[PDB]
């Protein structure tokens, strides 16, 4: 379709992810297939990459995304900081797109928990935070323009394999141990070891707010064990919490669709229905870690009281496919299956793809999936959107 808008693309990672200079240059967006930002740019779709805290709360990552985009010191809010016990202020950024302050807009393409992070940034841009505005007045302290409301610079959000209603994987007995083993597998796919105390940061978790950092002489193995016991794994202000079915419910209750923004969901599935009791099993080609450690659980876990029945068993290795088309559990957002015309203010469900959680970003191979073709056709669609 004809190009109707000049808004640039921002790629936003999941509960794992890292900037373009990190991980010795192994891109999260393209992995072993190449560099997805490079593909869109060289095909005339100007594209940028955000890097926020992968284990942090969506709230933290919205404030991190904001500063990273417009430029400034990350401002988590005086109130939120007091309530949860971390720094009000994080890293300073120069700003990728200061023209957002002057009328420029962006399309966000987000993977995994990134789709929650993207939705929430919109909701804060539009409404801000009553509580922050209240707190800034009471204790005579500065307010981020983010908490004010009346901002708007996101023309479209696209979610790819996003736990909008959470993932049942979080309810696994040993999820803690199994989740940081996922972080290690991603490292290994990056050709980075978990048992070597690298001098340089390699993978920065951006836990400035919690005063956490991998230390001189500290391995990722030893660091992850330490993060397991830390507030970025034990508190409600975390990716862990937001990622649970109860986390997404509580997020859905306050993070709604802006009428000024297009939402596209892409769902993923990489499972087959078994004959014995209708459980779901990993297809051939699923990333080894998911196929062994995550999928068997995802595609047999039931809670009939929490609505978690057979619709929840199909999974992309990591997320229950049903959770992906858009928010439902605790949401009044509308979900319309794609009919050739993209609608503002609603979820354009662009369908389910035979592609696993890590294949869809190229962190695992799948020759059957044309990853260049997928991301180009998406950029072409987002460029076609009426502003
Ligand atoms: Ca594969
Ligand atoms: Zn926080």
């Amino acid at each position: 379709s004809l190009r109707a808008n000049d808004a640039p693309i921002v790629l936003l990672h999941g509960f794992t992810g890292w900037g373009r200079e990190e991980m010795f240059g192994f891109k999260y967006w393209g992995g072993v297939r190449g560099d997805i930002e490079q593909w869109l740019n060289e095909n005339g779709y100007r594209t940028y990459t955000l890097a926020v805290g992968p284990l942090s709360s969506n709230w933290d990552r919205a404030c991190e995304a904001y500063a990273q985009l417009v430029g400034g010191t990350v401002d988590y809010g005086a109130a939120h900081a007091a309530k949860h016990g971390h720094a009000r202020f994080g890293r300073t950024y120069p700003g990728l797109l200061p023209e957002l302050k002057r009328g420029g807009r962006i399309h966000i393409i987000a993977h995994s928990q990134g789709g929650q992070n993207a939705r929430m940034l919109v909701s804060l841009l539009e409404n801000g935070s009553q509580e922050e505005r209240e707190y800034a007045k009471a204790h005579n302290v500065s307010l981020s323009p983010l908490f004010e409301g009346g901002h708007h610079f996101v023309l479209s959000v696209t979610t790819i394999a996003t736990p909008h209603d959470g993932t049942t994987l979080v309810n696994m007995v040993d999820f803690t141990d199994r989740f940081f083993d996922l972080q290690k597998a991603v490292l290994e796919a990056a050709a980075v070891a978990s048992n070597v105390p690298y001098t340089s940061q390699v993978y920065d978790f951006k836990l400035d707010q919690w005063g956490l950092r991998r230390q001189p002489g500290e391995s990722f193995d030893h660091y992850f064990d330490r993060l397991k016991r830390s507030p970025v794994w034990t508190s409600t202000d975390t990716a862990r919490y937001d990622l649970s079915v109860s986390g997404a419910l509580k997020l859905n209750q306050w993070v709604q669709a802006s009428p000024n923004t297009y939402y596209l969901s892409f769902s993923t599935e990489r499972t087959y229905r078994g004959a014995l009791t209708g459980n779901h099993y990993p297809e051939l080609g699923m990333n080894a870690f998911s196929a062994v450690v995550c999928a068997p659980f995802l595609g047999s876990y039931r809670e009939p009281t929490l609505g978690i029945d057979d619709r929840w068993l199909e999974n992309d290795g990591i997320v229950n496919t049903v959770s992906m088309n858009g928010p439902k559990r605790g949401s009044s957002d509308r979900i319309v299956p794609y009919d050739g015309t993209l609608k503002k203010g609603v979820w354009n469900d662009m369908g389910t793809y035979n592609v696993d959680h890590l294949e869809i970003i190229g962190v695992d191979p799948n020759p059957s999936f044309d990853i260049r073709a997928f991301y180009l056709r998406l950029a072409e669609q987002l460029a076609s959107l009426r502003p």
